[PDB]
């Protein structure tokens, strides 16, 4: 039984955990199937909680993490209003998953006032961001990055955080942060350098840049490299969670390998 | 000086709403579509009047108005029909929300109260507000269930959250009550009001009382009940006897101006008339055929319409006079 086995079954918990809970609280069967297709998503918590060592504690914390990830996911699709799904269900489910997140993430916090303070915290970053983002689109390498650093960077390290806050001791919780935060933008990256063609976006795309120009191959190679070096170095700080490292590799390669070409 | 207090309130908390929805990015207009929301910023007054101390009062009462208007961001996002921006809809709708978490988690007796009544009835008000918005109500008794959710549940939910913020003395049980007794009322108050202001129809109360669908009578009758509820709860020791003018004025609100709109000709249930004996029989005439009326000592005289140029005659006593009658009297 590998990290691989311990990943695909804590995916699957996740996934049944969101669904289970869209379905009794009235979602409809495309509702239900939307959730259940946020892959990633449904499998980011899994690396956030590498440093919990109870299994029982991690298995717990990784899907109450899916929950509120899930559930912004949904505020996003409301606000894009470009999924065909019913808004009302949108709305209600979205809020739901949420309540039950916090429910869970303060029964396993330590302080059951964390969880609060690390939403709060740069809720104005985060919420501020992400505004700003849609207001101006991006132009170069530069005005990308630092728009991605808030919906993608500092959207996903405040789940790190929670997870260090969540999960016992034992937890290097700066580096947990830190791991999320590189980690975000890696898969951030790949998003957008997919979601070109599957969604046909245009504006402040970064594939789209990089096909009119604005944005250098060797530059996304550097940031990518850049993102790579500073996942490893959070994860090998103490007590450590070699577990990630070839997760870093992976993620990193495949938007070298397969994606990058696709642009240039 | 309570009307004093309840406008600072307001104006204390419209100000820390908009303060903070404009820290966030929202913009002018977004600021001034949560200004204007004044009722939902005023309520947080009455669910903290039970609290003692006014520093506490005053710090639970602009966090519960905090979540209570991101939550009406949320609905705004899911109607999609202000004209709003959805992004800052969205962001200042979650912006917001976790702020009032925060303040109230403050505030909170115990560390886990405020995300246990938020679970609590987490399905019963979200998969209600879906249930309302896919199968529209119609009759009162199916108005009255969808209602009790996203109108009761909604506010009972701040109730119980104000309960748990505001220090001692503090009976939970009863603010919930006059929370979600209350909530109907003014909820009933938007249906008859939004027919016009809004042209909605489907679900809606006025609508299904223009269309015969819902008896006039029997909305009067639960109104009658929410006053008795809210009155109840609000009696409870310690008590907070500043509610009562406040249930008072919002139920007669909507008895008084509101409902008479969706009515017309006097849709107050039966036709009220008059009993008397005259020439030896057994009569009883409609407030309506009456022409004339005056007093007599302790005795009320008229005539009235017995059907062509055809005028009828009689006298009772003030005391078996309906209220009615009477009035015709002053009027003449």
């Amino acid at each position: 039984v590998d990290d691989d086995d311990k990943m695909l079954a804590a995916e699957a918990a996740n996934r049944d955990h969101v669904t289970r809970c869209v379905a009794q609280t009235g979602g409809s069967p495309d509702l239900v199937a939307h959730t259940a297709a946020l892959r990633l998503y449904l499998r980011v918590p899994h690396f956030l909680t590498e440093w919990t060592t109870d299994p029982d504690r991690r298995a717990a914390v990784s899907r109450a993490l899916a929950l509120d990830i899930v559930s912004m996911k949904l505020l996003d699709d409301l606000m894009d209003d470009d999924t065909g799904l019913d808004r009302v269900e949108l709305a209600c489910v979205c809020l739901r998953l949420h309540l039950r997140a916090l429910h869970e993430l303060e029964s396993l916090a330590r302080d059951p006032k964390a969880v609060t303070d690390i939403l709060e915290q740069d809720a104005v970053h985060l919420c501020g961001g992400q505004i700003r983002t849609k207001r101006s689109r991006a132009t170069n390498l530069r005005e990308w990055r630092a728009h991605a650093s808030t919906y993608g960077s500092t959207f996903l390290g405040r789940y790190g955080a929670l997870a260090a806050a969540c999960g016992g001791e034992g937890q290097p919780a700066d580096s947990v942060r830190e791991f999320a935060e590189a980690f975000a933008m890696t898969i951030t990256m790949a998003d957008d350098l997919t979601d070109y063609d599957r969604n046909g976006e245009r504006d402040g795309n970064l594939a789209h840049l990089m096909r009119t120009g604005a944005v250098a191959g060797q530059d996304v190679v550097d940031l990518l490299e850049e993102l790579r070096g500073r996942a490893l170095a959070a994860v090998a700080a103490p007590p450590g969670a070699p577990g990630l490292v070839p997760v870093v590799h992976l993620y990193t390669d495949d938007v070298l390998v397969r994606l990058l070409p696709r642009h240039l």
